[PDB]
């Protein structure tokens, strides 16, 4: 993600200011989609948010506007199990052996020829949580083993979170909301609004660890490979529990990384260190914030935001649509260079003339020398000493540069890496004078859009993350909802566009309507306020109810909802309906997989949207979504939030009872059926781990001891 908040100080206009680009997958759980929600006199707010949520989760309101980046805190702790000599299924905390916690879980699984089957997992559970085991990695042998405690596993504050999130008025309102609840799992938080404050906040759920403990808890060479580890087979070393803080064992709000500023703040995900490097953020805790490197895409952002020139809001839309490989900056000077000198051996030629060529950008018209550049960049990056300019950490902005050729071995290293390179290029076969725009695409049903941007490993600030399938590159993630907020007086100006438009499902009018925009970089207006709404040509209005439930729903342009209701439970019921028209197949198939059940309707020779397979799936939700949990989850809900999730599942089976196929694919497969609101329980919970122990879901279903059946 990349977001930019400026203050009113650098806005052209006085006012705040607010540029908003997330990356996230173009489907799945994590597919995000536009909404503008309004209870009357209490809550209107207009953004994206994530498949199941009655919230929004990046938006604005009438004088905010507010948006999340992946930070670089932990958000979970491994913890290292020194196990009892004598038997592998005890551990020891100060030398106390204790038994491990079995827990049974029971998977249906269909089989080739229609047959059911049960298949039964045993996880082991810890005082500290469940045992993972990364085979080879992560083992469990006969003296140790490894445990995870997930942070955001206690975390039920989140959806009240992004609720009073909505209902934010300004900055001031904004930090307050956020710092009282501390609901935020795993993403920093920018924001800014009509008076021009501009806010940076690493406000999440982080284990706390006084900083006296750490040089002692921590493990140093898995600390080293960037893992959240502690030892445990030490009372000391479970996670602080001050009673400040909103949850037992996270760090308070007053110890979390916060700058308001009038300028401007930044963050590409990054640490909070250089949010403005005018006022470094320094002296938190390891597991909060560390003074790294940053990222090009950070670097690319604070250079063009240096100086003081009043900014433009088209100035914060072209640092995206721009599409400028900022990596090349320090690179392709020197390598020109040599391309010149070595104007003999005929393999370099293609590649020295295409990165001649090369624009230096990601747009559809770039010419071939992007893909050249990127595969020399892949086998550069694995070379040290080869920056003449290696990083400085008191010139982090400028900070490595150029290419060393001037000693002997890494000129013949980086005329190595591009022969090689090159090499690889011509054996894909892509035609001579081919374009980027010719290679990365997005398929629509039977066709293809092209997309710009490139990946931001390359400090490309639109990126763009593809894989190669057959004869093109598919686009699988990157941009998705762009938001562009100012505050003239009439009301919040947006600006914006979702680059996989509103429904993933072919049928559906807004299946690639604004795909097409997005090839094209034309952003479109967000219609806020009524007057913008009730004039769209487009518009569609429509009134539902049974019981109750009631929603007044207007679609503007490319199918965005706007709901009306009266309460939570009403307003839940036009986003449930809404969202089912246009996703009603997604939604049914990210349930199965939250509820393990993937095995059961699709067999175990498949994957999940997260690229896990169904009978590992199936387990680990299973585990995940296990009664217990949810019963323990719901109860700790306020009564709005049940009320909106009672809403959803309403409006989303309202839909399903009038469904005829128009804008659903999926009509009459045995998984598309009504939900209940334990079902959005478990998409919650789903999507909180996603920042901890659900990086591990294949670690955990792996774990058992020496021995065992
Ligand atoms: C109920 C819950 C509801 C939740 C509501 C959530 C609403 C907010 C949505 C969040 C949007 C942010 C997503 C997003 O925007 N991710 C990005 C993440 C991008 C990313 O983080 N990219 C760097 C590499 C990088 C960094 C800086 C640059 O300038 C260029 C590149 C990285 N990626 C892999 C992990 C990590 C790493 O490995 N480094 C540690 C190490 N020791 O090396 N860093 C990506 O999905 O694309």
């Amino acid at each position: 993600a990349n977001a930019i908040a400026v203050g009113s100080e650098r806005s052209a206009d006085g006012k705040g200011m607010l540029l908003a680009n997330p990356h996230f997958p173009w489907n799945g759980a994590m597919r995000f989609y536009q909404m503008h929600l309004t209870i009357p006199g209490r809550l209107d707010v207009m953004g994206a948010s994530l498949p199941g949520l009655p919230v929004v989760n990046i938006g604005f309101s009438r004088h905010l506007a507010w948006t999340h980046t992946v930070d670089t805190s932990s958000h979970f702790t491994l913890y290292r199990l020194a196990l009892d000599p004598k038997d592998p299924r005890r551990y020891l905390v100060d030398g106390r052996s204790l038994p491990l916690e079995e827990k049974s879980v029971a998977i249906e699984v269909r089989g080739a020829d229609g047959k059911l089957s049960r298949v039964e997992h045993k996880v082991y559970q810890s005082i500290y949580g469940p045992l993972v085991v990364w085979p080879g990695k992560l083992d469990w042998n006969r003296s140790e083993a490894y445990a995870l405690r997930d942070a955001n596993l206690e975390n039920t504050r989140v959806l009240q979170q992004w609720y009073s999130i909505n209902q934010a008025s300004d900055v001031a309102d904004l930090r307050r909301r956020v710092e009282a609840l501390q609901g935020i799992p795993w993403v920093n938080t920018l924001a800014a609004d009509e008076q021009g404050n501009a806010l940076y906040m690493n406000q999440s759920v982080v284990p706390y660890l006084k900083p006296e403990l750490i040089p002692a808890c921590a493990i140093p060479q898995l600390v080293a490979e960037g893992l959240p580890a502690l030892q445990g087979q030490d009372s000391r070393c479970a996670w602080s529990r001050d009673p400040a803080a909103a949850q037992a064992g996270i760090t308070p709000a007053a110890q979390l990384p916060v700058l308001l500023r009038r300028d401007f703040v930044q963050n590409s995900d990054d640490s909070a260190w250089l949010t403005n490097p005018a006022s470094p953020l320094q002296g938190f805790s390891p597991l909060v914030s560390q003074e790294k490197p940053i990222g090009p895409r950070a670097r690319y952002a604070l250079s063009r935001l240096q100086g003081k020139q009043p900014l433009e809001a088209k100035t914060l839309e072209e640092m995206v649509t721009a599409n400028h490989v900022f990596s090349a900056d320090q690179v392709l000077p020197d390598l020109l260079r040599l391309c010149r000198d070595n104007q003999g051996e005929k393999s370099l030629a293609r590649a020295c003339a295409a990165l001649a060529q090369w624009d230096r950008g990601a747009n559809l018209d770039s010419g071939s020398g992007f893909v050249y550049f990127q595969r020399f960049m892949q086998r550069f990056a694995e070379l040290d000493g080869a920056w003449k300019e290696p990083f400085d950490a008191q010139r982090p902005l400028d900070t490595p540069q150029g290419i060393a050729l001037d000693r002997p071995q890494v000129a013949t290293q980086v005329r190595q890496a591009l022969a090689d390179a090159a090499a690889e290029v011509e054996k894909s076969g892509i035609p001579d004078g081919a374009r980027w725009g010719d290679l990365q695409v997005s398929t629509r049903g039977q066709e293809r859009i092209a997309i710009p941007g490139g990946d931001g490993h390359f400090g490309v600030y639109n990126a763009i993350q593809s894989v190669r399938k057959g004869d093109h590159l598919e686009v699988v993630g990157g941009t998705s909802y762009i938001q562009l907020v100012t505050f003239p007086e009439e009301g919040p100006k947006a600006r914006g566009l979702l680059a996989f438009s509103q429904s993933s499902d072919p049928r559906s009018p807004h299946y690639r309507d604004q795909t097409e925009l997005f090839s094209r970089q034309q952003w479109q207006t967000l219609p806020f306020s009524d007057r913008q709404i009730d004039a769209d040509p487009q518009l569609q209005r429509l009134s539902i109810r049974e019981g109750g439930l009631a929603a007044d729903i207007r679609w503007t342009a490319y199918g965005v909802p706007h709901i009306r209701a009266k309460d939570e439970r009403g307003l839940g019921y036009g986003i449930g309906y809404a969202y089912a028209r246009d996703n009603a197949c997604l939604l049914a198939e990210e349930i199965v997989t939250a509820r393990g059940e993937r095995a059961r309707y699709f067999g175990s020779e498949g994957k999940s949207s997260a690229e896990l397979d169904n009978l590992p799936s199936d387990i680990f939700y299973a585990w995940l979504n296990q009664p217990e949990a949810l019963q323990a989850f719901w109860q700790a809900q306020t009564p709005a939030v049940r009320q909106l999730l009672e809403g959803y599942a309403a409006g989303f089976n309202r839909f399903l009872r009038e469904a005829d196929g128009k804008t659903t694919s999926c009509l009459g497969q045995p998984w598309l059926r009504a939900i209940a609101t334990d079902d959005l329980l478990r998409l919650t919970r789903r999507l909180l781990v996603e920042g901890g122990v659900g990086q591990f879901a294949d670690a955990l279903v792996a774990a058992a001891p020496p021995g065992a059946e």
